[PDB]
């Protein structure tokens, strides 16, 4: 066994415990810290509103988590593994797992440049046996980087620019009111409005495709819907291309690919609630818009932004195995 | 010669406040804002002030400075002090009346903190216990007096079942009734399931999908304010996906045998030129109350009868804006005490 | 096997698809307004209950399920779907909304079919089934049979025990209810020219008229008569929670409420139980027809007068659903 | 002496023109004196009234069997279906049609409102290419005394219109791609089922997905905008809100520039434009409802990205589809007076 920790029982933390659950394939948790009773982790744990009910018995102790007889010990240890709080996000904070005693850290949101991105069936082949903090990337960098990774190799991409139509998140608020940072649009009540939200995916793409450093920026739309979301991206390439040759392109990717999928059946967000891929390439949203020679490859793939990220996050896990 | 006040929670209910204040103009003049405690910037404040996803952008000129908002020339100086007892308005910007509207707040011991800061008076925009007085607005603002120091103004709720509980009663009788409010989602929900505080399960789980059972006490607490339905009814809500705008229903046995006819012409009558407990046969939905100025919206169209030979029960319905509606009857309780 | 037809691929008859395609150890064909393309989309995909673990594909005239076919019509009048010489059609599970009476439904008849079940209240002139509270009732004589409504079939179960234990004298309902397919997104004018029918559903708490309580009596007659109701329709697509405010003949209180309908739940598959302080999202997908919930009831007393409170939940599409497809295996096999 | 307008179909948009001309009536000059709609005068009057993302209007409407009343004024409601026949120009001095019912979207069709002897007709979406389709503020200035028969172009056009005509006059645009982000409208699902069209997304739950939908918007560009034509695609995403949307362009420029350059550039094509705004204040969707704008540029989302000789311009624009659109309208009724 290698024994998991999984700090923050947050959106990310449960689904990676429920994604590991589910994999019995041999990788284990075996305990769990947060802010909160286990009592309350157990029952967010079975019911969710999003993702459904977890078809198993589930119930608490005092201080853990049962599941299916198997006990998982809980802590309430605000001060520190899978590192899901959104409080560690850099290997500089992230230092106190190391510091009791794990051989890694995998953070579950981007982390800075002083250690490696990695997004799974992209450039996981990165890690060795000395990497002990590593990023998982974000959300976003799951479902762009595929698509740009061999958008890229296919017909080069020059520069770039994406929108993410993406579903509200736990950092913003039910109705309007103060936020921490004090962002004006963070500020604003997430079920009624569409609210400009900044990313960094695009940006600090090189950091998990190279050559695509400095070539892409983007931002995102908060939506009003509790998980799935979409990004476009929108490129100046090398090749001159027809929607047809860029879709048949693509798809060659994601054939077998656990990771980058496919789906033309004229899915909707809700579609993708549930899937385990990290990307869905959408083709029936491809265009290209050209004057003369000057063209525009607009390009689209589908992410649950929770459990297709999560999915990616524990193959990265099982994967510190082999290393 | 103002009262001059002090908001402590520029959220919500505070922010409404200043709008309700504001819209009233002269009406208003015998109170003046002149300061505004929270945790943030006046930079999001005044933006939170200007653009309300609920009620729409305010109709004046609304700007922000290093230490405070302004609003059509007049300055409102800011404070981020999380300890009620260390905000220096008295001193610094004249406040006489503290209208407090943190949630954190809602106590008498508590509230204290704003007097031991040299405030005289304090208005709770919740309820804040029983040793204290709590107001209804045209239902029991009778009992204030000139020596009242610390005074709540009820909850949303309690705004809303008081006057229709009261009149019914005073017609009717009732003998025992139950409560459910239709409510519309607020700030201590989450948008998607986690962790809360006070690990309340339900509580927990994302508000904008989900209909929420909800415990509320303003059915069993309502003796206080009209000490004759003390004991005699209980309810709960549930919350449901709208950002506001919220009604109560109310089943009760009652002393008098009637049909919803009856029973629509009788309550009524108390609603004529009521300000605080209206009417309205217009077939309403809830989003028709967002801006209304009434605690409580009676809806005849609602009313139902159930009989079977001699056994009776009677359900009443009425809606509210649970933040304007609110903040209007606690602004009329905020004229009246602020000037006893 | 009794050949089933559905008409009415919406909502409930693509659930009821699913529903008999879960069971494993039926359809035939099918009936609608639309394309073999658009119907197998829509039992593909569903933004409710998710996506079908199923392989799904469309002729030019049917769906494919696992690679088996069933064939799909666009014929408006009942009296006109061939599926009775083409696909053996023997039994209608009704469910479009636009046959719901004995008179409409006698048009399947009249196509060839030996019986109709119909997804909805269809008057008093035939049986109204909840199945575990009054499937007795159903003998080979029947024709054409309602399963009632969604919340006759969380209301009927709950009032049933409720007044086998207590005794109701009389009781009011109030069904806190996710939107509808009958409601709109925008404000706009709707069929029957109600007003608020005609409000945008998603943004809005909208009462809506329910015949569920004073209807009661054909499914518990002793209930005849004792009930009234409404509804409150939500902002959510699914799930919903009926509340019950009735006077009791016996005093009691909620320990005692709660032990007693409880014992009522054990092994019973219409009609359950849930502690654990649920919200609506949990109850979708779920099979019951009526899910009790412990955590809500609650007594009012003052002197000797006092006030009940119970409350159910249901998926009212798919606990519904289920609720039908036991009443079909059970009405189809006689 | 005033403008007489009637109103052909009293859905959303017709509702919220008869609001905006009662709302400019207050005191340019225009007034509504009839309407042609199939639904009751009692449920019309009540969606006039009470709307759940417009609020309430703020006077007495009541219905009688063949009018609404507001504020003592009595507006007829005539109910026929074929337009030639609507009796309101010798009845109620009706001036210009405004055509709102999503049936007469052409010039031949809309003829029926010049036989019933209407001067001139407003239709309240796309309606061809022999017809001048008018964006208020972009091309109103082609408008002549033969101009019969106008389009208003879509809520989308609207948005678009300004944003594309700005930038490309300080920048040339050498081709563009548009994605609005867009509020559900009643075209859509409450639910998923059977949809006219057999379409498979317009099937789909519109308040809990985002959906993606076709638009002509950009392609038509050149209707308005004639150097743009050719040069622009695009489509929504449906979201799920009940109004309000933001139209995002990406363009390739004729010019390098910044986004400063960029900002104030089409910043200063905003100052005093009733028909195209500014927004800088970090607003979000909820904001814009309400608005009379066509379309409101915010330059918070301005984005260049830039490599070697490469180089991509990502722009933003608001509007209300519902009463920025609305708006739009009026100003063209108003100016056909002109003609
Ligand atoms: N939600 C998504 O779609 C998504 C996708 C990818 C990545 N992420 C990232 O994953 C992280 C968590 O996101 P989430 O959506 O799960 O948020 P969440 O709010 O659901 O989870 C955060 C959890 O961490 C706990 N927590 C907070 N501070 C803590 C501390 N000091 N010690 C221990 N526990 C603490 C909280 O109580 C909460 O349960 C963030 O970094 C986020 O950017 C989110
Ligand atoms: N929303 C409603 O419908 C409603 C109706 C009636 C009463 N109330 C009551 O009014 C109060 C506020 O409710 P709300 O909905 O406005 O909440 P809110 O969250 O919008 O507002 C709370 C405000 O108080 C501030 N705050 C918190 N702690 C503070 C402290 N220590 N010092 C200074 N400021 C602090 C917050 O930053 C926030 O701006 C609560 O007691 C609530 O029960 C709410
Ligand atoms: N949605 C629920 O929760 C629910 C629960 C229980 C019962 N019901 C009842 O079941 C029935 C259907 O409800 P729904 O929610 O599935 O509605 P729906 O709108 O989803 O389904 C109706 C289907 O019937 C089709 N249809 C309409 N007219 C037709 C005709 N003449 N011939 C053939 N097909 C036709 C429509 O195209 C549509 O696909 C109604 O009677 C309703 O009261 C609904
Ligand atoms: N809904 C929107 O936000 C929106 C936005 C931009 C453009 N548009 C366009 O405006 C038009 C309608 O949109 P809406 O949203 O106001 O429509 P709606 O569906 O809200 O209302 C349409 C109205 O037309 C009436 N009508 C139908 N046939 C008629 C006939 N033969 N004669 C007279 N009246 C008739 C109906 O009785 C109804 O009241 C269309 O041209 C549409 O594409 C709508």
């Amino acid at each position: 066994s290698v024994k998991i920790g999984i700090n923050g029982f947050g959106r990310i933390g449960r689904l990676a415990f429920r994604r590991i659950l589910e994999l019995g394939s041999d990788i284990e948790v075996v305990a769990i810290n947060d802010l909160t009773s286990p009592a309350l982790l157990a029952h967010l744990l079975k019911y969710d509103s999003t993702h459904g009910t977890l078809n198993a018995d589930v119930s608490a102790t005092d201080d853990s988590i049962v599941v299916n007889g198997k006990n998982y010990r809980v802590y309430a240890e605000p001060q520190a593994v899978l590192e899901c709080t959104g409080f560690y996000t850099s290997k500089a904070k992230s230092q106190a797992h190391l510091d009791a005693g794990a051989k890694r850290v995998l953070i579950s949101a981007p982390a800075g440049s002083d250690l490696k991105t990695i997004v799974y069936n992209v450039n996981d082949d990165i890690l060795t046996a000395d990497d002990r903090i590593v990023s998982a990337g974000s959300c976003t960098t799951n479902c762009l980087a595929p698509l740009a990774f061999f958008e890229n190799k296919e017909f080069g991409i020059k520069v770039g620019t994406m929108t993410t139509i993406h579903a509200y998140t736990s950092t913003q608020m039910l109705l309007d009111g103060p936020v921490r940072g004090g962002n004006f649009r963070a500020a604003r009540a997430a079920g009624v409005n569409t609210i400009p939200h900044s990313t960094g995916a695009a940006k600090a793409l090189g950091l998990v495709i190279p050559e695509l450093n400095g070539k892409l920026q983007g931002h995102a739309q908060r939506v009003g819907v509790v998980d799935g979301s979409l990004t476009e991206l929108v490129a100046i390439l090398d090749k001159k291309v027809t929607a047809d040759e860029v879709n048949a392109a693509i798809k060659k990717h994601t054939e077998g690919n656990e990771s980058f999928g496919y789906n033309d059946d004229e899915i909707v967000s809700s579609d993708v609630i549930g899937t385990t891929f990290g990307s869905i390439f959408d083709p029936t949203q491809t265009e290209v818009t050209s004057d003369g020679d000057n063209q525009l490859v607009k390009t689209v793939a589908w992410y649950d932004n929770e459990y297709g990220f999560t999915c990616q996050m524990v193959r990265t896990l099982l994967k510190f195995a082999t290393l």
